[PDB]
């Protein structure tokens, strides 16, 4: 750790990380450089509350546990260089550092085929985005989703209960391909299906004219907007322009180290060593996101704190299910607690690889998850006759581990 | 560059390295650390005229270009501490480094399936390995090879000439699946049947008993020997231990550097960026562990020159044919030059991706290879016509570009 500090990206690694600097005792020099001229803002309420309620004043992050930070708003950093230690901004000035941190996130990836459309399509990342979205969102209009991940999904549920007819497209045989277990995947579509949702799988867009989309299958959507949810890309244009090692994500070590002395990075912007699959991979998630920034900056203020060693998991509010999902979609055996059921859905799934839990879902079923994750964070071989009984109560299993 | 420069591992990258570093002016210490007691050698000839001929003596490498080096031959590298700039070896010494060069290369997967055998099994990395399998090719023997890919083949054309009875099982539906176009594949598979190798696509070992090997359709193949040819793992294991960012592969950028300040890595240890496809990828090539070690040592010795730039490509002598590969397999389109036929092989192929050349092969023609490597690194766009006719010079083409 060098004076003074500069962070690239005001989001929540980058608030979270600039907080821990100051908690554990950092007093230098700490400048971020936020491209958005907006107060920083957490993202998951906008394809939630924020969506039906529309009050920005709910969702900003709290930068109160990071005093004397310099927020530069609304400036976008052009490029580093690493061997002069500079950083060159959009409105003309340079800011020195001594430690570089590159938190800039990722952005929706763009849809080829619907590069030349006439018709509104939106992707929904921003508090921008959200509003531009939230304009069109117009009772008994229609609206297409490219993309069953989370943020479509949850755009469907918002759009359903505003009274807009929703259509999906999917590229895959099932919805959240990317970090779900297929159980949930299905009963998730079996949710979306029975509140008018129109799913079509296995289906891809191939282009739109005079406002419909066009199938592979060569059928037609008809719609009055268009949101794309396809996944995003790591902002890592400073990263490979100044010579780091990147790929779709800037790699960086346990300590948030990149391959350039002195420059950092966190948040979704990297990709890192997931510990239960023990591969890279970009970790797109809120709580990756404030715990490597945290994790990263302790090790910064005290070289003989730990690596970031915590393990994934997300959830997603979609209507009426609150969905809790941790570590690994999958492994040699899943154990269903409680019914799989459209009737009052309430759930629990568990991922076990030779006896050892890897991964959990919780459906509407808040209470089990925080068990789960301390059973999956020592992995933990519980009898599963024990998982699978109804009597059996997980927070004093995790107790006794 | 801080001296003393310590590397660990002493084949071709580490050897290529040292001798640069050299030869681009730099005389401090250099101490090089390989586990094998041996002559530091080339790998190629092993599966190809060392197992016809036997003499270590001539594949040796040139060291001479390396003076004043240390070599500590038959010594392991246990460990290194970042903090502290040391390296713990296996005879009980420290070294002091100022820069730690990771060049440990890459060791053969085991089968898992074959863990428990009680027959030969063998893989064929070293020169002991080479002795190894060499000391079984008894003339009509039975040799069953696991693995379809460039080693395989060569041991496989290699003990046909020998007088062995040769079959081989591929998992996927063709041979060189990893880094081959499909046109090569399927030619060379043709010339292997040929010659007498019995060939079993989409197959794969489950398991052996009394000297022979079970496999996956319920069959059976018995064998004398079995050499196993599935591919390679990053020898990473100091780097995951130190901290460093490695997924089967220490990750490193166009400079060599790892995430760990004053750490570098090069050759098979490494994953880096494939130019063309623009994704990290471990290159498991002798022109990488050589071209990527000296890049590495001049911009050591010289910041102001550029990192590693050289696009990929190898070599493959498998009987009477005499293949080279460079680049990508394929693109959106394959231009074949020459005829494709069992009688005196003699054929190039050349990919393209929107006009621009990505991939070359020749067969028995390298006169062709060089000036389309050429082509390849400028990412030329030649007239396609021109391209197929066979009165087309590309030499000339090349000269012209
Ligand atoms: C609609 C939506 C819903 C979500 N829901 C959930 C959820 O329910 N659960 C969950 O686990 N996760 C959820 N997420 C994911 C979560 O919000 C992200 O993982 C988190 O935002 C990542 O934070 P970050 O700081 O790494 O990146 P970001 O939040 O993207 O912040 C990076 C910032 O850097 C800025 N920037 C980029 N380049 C530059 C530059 N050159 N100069 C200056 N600034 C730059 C970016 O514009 C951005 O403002 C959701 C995300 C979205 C968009
Ligand atoms: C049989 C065979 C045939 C091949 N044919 C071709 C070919 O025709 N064309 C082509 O392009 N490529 C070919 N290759 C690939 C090429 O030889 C490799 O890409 C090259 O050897 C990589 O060199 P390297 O220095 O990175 O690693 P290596 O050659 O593996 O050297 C690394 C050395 O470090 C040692 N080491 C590992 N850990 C430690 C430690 N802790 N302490 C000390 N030493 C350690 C290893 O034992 C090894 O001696 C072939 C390889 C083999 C095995
Ligand atoms: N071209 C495409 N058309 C339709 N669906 C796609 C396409 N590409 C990817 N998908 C799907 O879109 C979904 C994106 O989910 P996710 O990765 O969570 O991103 P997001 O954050 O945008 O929701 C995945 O289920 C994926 O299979
Ligand atoms: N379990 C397996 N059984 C049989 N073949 C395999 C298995 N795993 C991988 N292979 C095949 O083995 C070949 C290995 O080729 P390559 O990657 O060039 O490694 P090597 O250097 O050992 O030849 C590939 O064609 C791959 O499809």
């Amino acid at each position: 750790l060098k004076a003074p500090v500069v962070v690239l990206g005001a989001g929540l690694a980058s608030v979270s990380f600039v907080a821990e600097l100051r908690q554990a005792g950092y007093q230098g020099l700490i400048t971020v450089v936020g491209d958005e001229a907006e107060r920083p803002y957490d993202r998951p309420p906008l394809s939630k509350d924020f969506m039906a309620h529309g009050d920005a004043e709910k969702i900003r992050l709290d930068c109160k546990r990071a005093p004397e930070v310099e927020w530069l708003l609304g400036v976008t950093a052009q490029s580093f260089d690493p061997q002069a230690h500079t950083v060159a901004l959009s409105d003309g000035r340079t800011l020195p550092y001594g430690t570089l941190v590159l938190a800039t996130g990722a952005a929706p990836r763009a849809l080829p085929t619907l590069q030349g459309a006439t018709m509104p399509v939106h992707t929904l990342r921003t508090l921008e985005d959200a509003r531009r979205i939230q304009a069109g969102l117009r009772p008994q209009s229609r609206l297409l989703i490219v993309g069953g991940g989370v943020i479509g999904l949850e755009l469907a549920a918002t759009a359903r209960t505003a009274g807009v007819h929703v259509s999906l497209v999917e590229t895959q045989p099932r919805l959240m391909s990317r970090a779900a277990p297929a159980t949930l995947a299905d009963f998730v579509a079996r949710y979306h299906a029975a509140q008018g949702v129109d799913l079509r799988f296995e289906r891809s867009v191939t282009g739109s004219v005079d406002g419909v989309v066009l199938l592979d299958d060569g059928t037609r959507i008809a719609a009055d907007m268009v949101v794309v949810g396809i996944g995003v890309l790591a902002n890592d244009a400073l990263a490979r322009a100044a010579g780091l090692a990147c790929d779709d994500g800037i790699f960086v070590d346990a300590y948030g180290r990149t391959t350039c002395p002195d420059v950092y990075a966190l948040g979704d912007v990297t990709r890192q060593r997931n510990p239960l699959s023990g591969r890279f991979e970009r970790i797109e998630t809120w709580s990756n996101a404030q715990n490597q920034g945290i994790a990263v900056a302790r090790h910064l203020v005290d070289p003989t704190a730990p690596g970031y060693a915590e393990l994934p998991w997300y959830w997603s509010d979609q209507g009426a299910l609150r969905i809790q999902v941790a570590g690994l979609a999958s492994g040699d055996e899943e154990i269903v607690r409680g019914e799989v059921s459209l009737d009052a859905p309430k759930f629990t799934l568990i991922e076990l690889q030779k006896g050892r839990i890897v991964g959990a879902t919780c459906v509407n079923n808040a209470r089990d998850f925080a068990p789960l994750r301390r059973l999956l964070a020592v992995g933990a071989k519980p009898d599963r006759a024990a998982l699978a009984d109804p009597a059996t109560d997980l927070r004093k299993l995790a107790a006794a581990v």
